[PDB]
């Protein structure tokens, strides 16, 4: 174990350095992890944000590494269960945060923090299948926190909620629908802000059949009251842009990404004023 991943390390080096002794530089180098874990659980989903490595086991075990100091393991052990229970398929970790979500493929829900190590099943989810979960960055990570829920059904909801640690503590708070997805399920949620405007984010969502873009606030004027005010107008102007993907023979699972980059050029919108994120 430890000296296979010493060698696959070693042998990964020497294939950088061949590819451009041969050829051209690579750019991008293709290294491993040198994890030593005693694992039989095979891997099956995995993030990798705010400085930590997650690994998700077939048997519900997580793993978090730090990134930048590898040597650092923290292996959570979780409850027994039934082989009935299934595997992981999707992760999210809040890319800002410590704060980690794990999704299996029974649409069941767990959220997980180092203080407490071993994740909890959210009990407002126990009749409703959500394929993932995600939380928004374009919140500070000091006070309150948006949270996005990536329905099976298509049914986007959302919340402000005030940082407690454990997030699946608060019984729905301020937790309404705000999109509809008919088209097919939620493959997961992502979000940023929105940096023309203090007050202003954009979300997105992914689903094995369509790709929806929607708006909404980040002031601290929505954290309650405001933010039931803001979700039904967001609702009710039943304005989104929409993307279709087909259906061609495949699980059509995906994922939303950022680009925090307005220097180069972009022959579409190369203006004076270029977006960023």
């Amino acid at each position: 174990m430890a000296l296979d991943l010493s060698s696959g390390f070693a042998a990964a080096d020497a294939i950088a350095n061949l590819q451009l002794a041969d050829a051209t530089l690579p750019i991008f180098e293709v290294l491993p992890v040198q994890l030593q874990f005693s694992v039989a659980a095979d891997f099956v989903a995995g993030q990798a944000a705010n400085n930590v490595l997650v690994i998700a086991l077939s048997n519900g075990r997580i793993l978090r590494i730090d990134l930048n100091k590898p040597e650092d393991i923290d292996d959570i052990d979780l409850p027994k269960k039934p082989s009935e229970v299934g595997v992981i398929r999707r992760m999210f970790l809040d890319p800002t945060a410590s704060h980690l979500i794990i999704c299996t493929s029974l649409g069941e829900n767990y959220y997980l923090h180092s203080q407490s190590r071993q994740p909890r099943p959210l009990a407002r989810l126990r009749g409703v299948v959500i394929e993932s979960i995600a939380w928004s960055p374009a919140l500070p990570t000091q006070s309150t926190r948006e949270i996005l829920i990536g329905a099976a059904d298509g049914n986007i909801y959302e919340a402000y909620i005030e940082t407690s640690t454990e997030f699946y503590r608060r019984e729905d708070k301020y937790l309404k629908l705000v999109q509809k997805l008919p088209d097919g399920p939620i493959t997961g949620l992502w979000a940023d802000s929105l940096p023309g405007h203090k007050d202003t984010r954009r979300v997105l969502v992914a689903t094995s059949s369509r790709l929806f873009h929607w708006v909404g606030k980040i002031g601290r004027g929505h954290d309650s009251g405001g933010g039931a005010s803001i979700y039904d107008k967001l609702f009710e102007a039943e304005q989104p842009t929409v993307h279709a993907l087909s259906g061609a023979s495949a699980a059509a699972m995906s994922m939303l990404v950022v680009s925090p980059d307005a220097e180069q050029p972009s022959p579409r919108f190369r203006e004076d004023e270029v977006p960023e994120r």
